[PDB]
């Protein structure tokens, strides 16, 4: 099993970089994707930069590159939903764009024509990632991610997604477009990110101060997943 | 040289489709690309699918796959600037995000970090445009396009953009993606579309009605633009 592996940030990645052992460095289109072992598993790690467009062009190249045989998304993400706390895991049962808005034509909010109106993760990831969630004794929500091009800072922002999915449990910038890139390969995918602030007024001063912890909390479940599928 | 062509849908790439000779096509990621001979000029032309992670995906594989010299964005598009009328040809000298938001960081509105806060369109690409345009006896305007995963029908969503873009000439889905992506792999790239309907609140009844017409304009248009820049 080779295992592909998706940050945005620098801040994201960083912890994985480092423990890959035998590490290369593919530089293609503007992003960095690292192979190498991680425990021992064959992994490829993506650096992607920010946003939908920069997650859709790395996810292209990483899957075209490397044939991963499923996706994790890793990082961080602004917590919705009511009993998650900075720190806390959110995995993806499904991603969908909050804003994507074709509804004049009749198709659902945040569906795209040619697309299904959200990206379903896969089931045994999710059933992977609950097992290290439990041993690992993390609070944790399963659910909608959804995903846009802005950082979500209250306002009217955080009231329309509020609105429009009111099942969300956490808001990013490019969950659904990797989902979207998996789904046209036909390549499992799932998230697992960790809340690194809740979406508001002060969202921008809690992603400062917790970024880091956030990333390290996810890491550490990506490592303890990659783990898991590489052994079963 | 190879020229790459892209468009989002149907309507919008099948009058080039048809002029190809030796048609092969390349079926990947969902997408579509169609290779060979348009009036003697070696062509890819790639039918994305709408939005900016399909353009995004399509693009990617469209340089990985083909490597064109330049890329030619065609189809239609959402008019804003006032001397438009339907079927009038607009021409990128830069393409910007309207939906994209990081200023709570200190980036400018519509600008992804790691990005520049537009992309610029080719100076050459451009100027041969306007010289088919000339030759044509085309109406056109050249400026901004912005982009967006929203089709754009009045109410808040256009009065948004005329806020944040009062210079925007026109806004569709996936040309910014493209030249995010030409952007990274410094790829030359050139919008080139035409008006079928101007955003407002009788956008999709307009769209209906003359996304044929914007269509075939564009694909003339850049018939026309293949050919000046084979021979030139
Ligand atoms: C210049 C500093 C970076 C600003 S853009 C935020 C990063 C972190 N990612 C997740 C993320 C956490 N909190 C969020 C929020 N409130 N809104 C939207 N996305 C998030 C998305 C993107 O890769
Ligand atoms: C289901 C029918 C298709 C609806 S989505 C519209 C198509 C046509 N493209 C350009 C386009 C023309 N007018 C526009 C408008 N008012 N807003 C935003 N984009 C546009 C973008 C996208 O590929």
């Amino acid at each position: 099993m080779k295992i592909g592996i998706i940050g945005a940030m620098e801040e994201e990645v960083t912890l994985l970089r480092d423990k890959i052992e035998n590490r290369q460095t593919i530089s293609l289109g503007g992003c960095e994707i690292y192979t190498g072992q991680l425990n021992g598993t064959e992994v490829a790690l993506l650096k992607s930069g920010i946003g939908k467009v920069a997650a859709a062009l790395g996810a292209t190249l990483l899957l075209e590159h490397c044939k991963p045989d499923v996706i994790i998304n890793t990082g961080s993400a602004g917590g919705l939903a009511p009993t998650l706390k900075v720190g806390d895991i959110v995995v993806s049962d499904e991603a969908r764009y909050h804003d994507a808005d074709v509804t004049a034509f009749g198709y659902e909010y945040g569906q795209l024509p040619g697309c299904p109106a959200g990206f379903k993760a896969d089931d045994k990831l999710i059933a992977a990632a609950e097992a290290c969630i439990a041993e690992l004794n993390l609070n944790a929500v399963r659910g909608l991610i959804v995903s846009g091009d802005a950082f979500i800072n209250g306002s009217v922002g955080l009231a329309k997604i509020r609105h429009n999915f009111p099942q969300a449990i956490a808001v990013e910038m490019e969950a659904t477009a990797i989902a979207h890139v998996c789904h046209n390969f036909n390549v499992p995918f799932v998230v697992v990110r960790a809340i690194s602030d809740v979406a508001d007024q002060q969202s921008h001063l809690s992603f400062d101060e917790f970024l880091a912890v956030a990333a390290k909390q996810s890491s550490l479940m990506v490592e303890s997943l990659v783990q898991k599928l590489a052994h079963g």
